């Protein structure tokens, strides 16, 4: 079976002296090596908290390795990261805690006034047996055991609750995110020593499994933990960045700082957009730059995966959300239950990316699913070349 910590293990294994995380910003510059030794470190802090296979942590902090590696060492540990929101307000992370009914709760600066909130109201998550701020967790870092764990878990153990629309935990485990990267890394052009700019919060479905793709490929991470279109560009060009995660709005907002103007990187190839189709003059605007997009449709459900528009394809089926990425079969679901591969209908997938489960949602769960594909709830359209369109 599959482990997505001793995946990062198995790299520092391979690549040992290879980059894996650089942030610029605050002066971090980690080989693959020294990450999986701060991932092991973080779960003998863990351990220590209590921690044990099946319980879960939630993780609500700003990007950084620590942030990374605390789920790393949880998936050695066979534990649950619930990764949150850090805007959200005090009363939606307290109903995050409750239901997923985490155990331990590490949480950022930013985030202790909401966590001091939540601490101080009438009845707060009792399951949590600790509140670890940052620089508590510096030290207990300092002191940890940096040895491998030895716990026999993986494949269908939960690793992830991912929470989305009150809100709902999705649950992935370590195969269906081993599956998810395996799909992003085996569809899009990504390749050993690219270097990948994260500019997105790491508790979104997308920018997790990034890194974690980022580290089965052997792919430096760098790390923007707060975007700055003022600083985007010189961090891109300065790192040698070759891909780049983003949304639409944020591309739109880059093509405007005068460092666009005359922007010149040639180690740029493309950037990867998450939903909501790309304007067809944006995409020109990028391509008169030698800058591809890559798009297409996920969702939480899905892992971050689902269909993917390469760039090739960007400006010819403007619209279309793309073809089903590798590993992944997308279809259409007739409102007479019927499912075909072409044509109109509810957009349903059969593919390892797909959650296990709603957290405690048994009727959810059920209704989620049909005879082996998961439905949806969007409709949308597949026309002979297998490119979707969705709609409402």
């Amino acid at each position: 079976m599959k482990n997505i910590g001793w995946m990062l293990r198995q790299r520092a294994t391979v690549s040992p002296r290879l980059q894996a995380y650089v942030e610029p910003s605050t002066d971090v510059r980690m080989t693959y090596a020294q990450m999986n030794a701060l991932a092991n470190r973080c779960a003998d802090v863990l351990t220590a908290l209590g921690i044990a296979k099946g319980d879960r942590v939630a993780l609500l902090m700003p990007n950084s390795v620590e942030f990374c590696c605390l789920f790393y060492g949880a998936a050695k540990l066979g534990a649950v990261a619930v990764p949150i929101n850090t805007r959200l307000a005090a009363p939606e992370v307290s109903f995050i805690l409750s239901d997923s009914g985490s155990k331990v709760v590490i949480y950022g600066a930013p985030s202790a006034p909401v966590i001091d909130a939540i601490r101080a109201q009438a009845d707060p998550p009792g399951t949590v047996t600790d509140w670890i701020g940052a620089d508590s967790l510096a030290e207990r870092l300092r002191s940890a055991a940096a040895d491998e764990p030895a716990v026999e878990c993986g494949g269908d153990d939960n690793l992830f609750i991912m929470y989305t629309s009150h809100p709902k935990g999705v649950v992935h485990t370590h195969e269906s995110v081993h599956s998810a990267a395996s799909s992003w890394a085996s569809t899009i052009d990504v390749r050993y020593r690219d270097r990948l700019l994260l500019p997105l919060p790491m508790f979104h479905v997308a920018a997790l499994t990034t890194v974690i793709f980022s580290a089965m490929r052997g792919v430096t991470l760098i790390s923007m933990p707060q975007f700055d279109a003022t600083k985007v560009w010189s961090l891109i060009v300065e790192e040698r960045v070759c891909i780049g995660g983003a949304v639409p709005a944020i591309l739109n907002f880059m093509r405007q700082v005068p460092e666009f103007a005359e922007l010149d990187a040639p180690d740029f190839r493309y950037f990867i957009t998450g939903g909501a189709p790309m304007p067809e003059a944006l995409i020109k605007i990028y391509a008169a730059k030698n800058i591809e997009v890559v798009q297409g449709y996920a969702l939480t459900e899905s892992c971050g995966g689902g269909t993917l528009l390469l760039s090739e394809d960007a400006l010819r089926k403007a619209g279309s959300a793309g073809r089903a990425t590798m590993f992944t079969d997308v279809a259409v679901r007739g409102d007479d239950g019927v499912i075909r591969e072409h044509g109109e209908g509810e957009v349903v997938i059969k593919s390892d990316i797909l959650l296990k489960e709603y957290w405690n949602r048994p009727e959810a769960t059920r209704d989620a699913f049909d005879n082996g594909w998961f439905r949806t709830g969007d409709i949308g359209e597949i026309d002979d070349e297998g490119y979707l369109y969705i709609k409402d």
